[PDB]
């Protein structure tokens, strides 16, 4: 149902966490790099290896969040649709009337 939105939702809200835990391990790994830097080549090598990974990571969670995003704003589109068409008919249906009985009236006229 439309609860489907509620799905795409909390599974957006989990990928933000997952979003701002690589963040953080990104800005973590730069901070060895940095203490690292000249002291140390070797650390300092394995963090920006490991910070290189984490960013392709982070990538790869942004374009399948806002993958999920549109189709949560699909739905929000289809979910609204779906009520604005059926009152739309529901009009057209009651309108429908209208003219009907108006062509009855006329046809009772026929009557004399």
């Amino acid at each position: 149902t439309g609860e489907a939105i509620q799905k795409l939702r909390e599974t957006e809200n989990m990928l933000i966490k997952k979003q701002e835990f690589l963040e953080a391990k990104i800005e973590d790994e730069l901070n060895i790099a940095r203490k690292n830097a000249s002291k140390n080549k070797r650390v300092a090598l394995q963090a920006l290896k490991k910070k290189k990974r984490l960013e392709k990571q982070l990538q790869q969670i942004d374009g399948t969040l806002s993958t999920i995003e549109m189709q949560r704003e699909a739905l929000e589109s289809a979910n609204t649709n779906t009520a604005v068409l059926t009152t739309m008919k529901n009009a057209a249906d009651a309108l429908k009337r209208a003219h009907q009985n108006m062509d009855v009236d006329k046809v009772h006229d026929m009557m004399d």
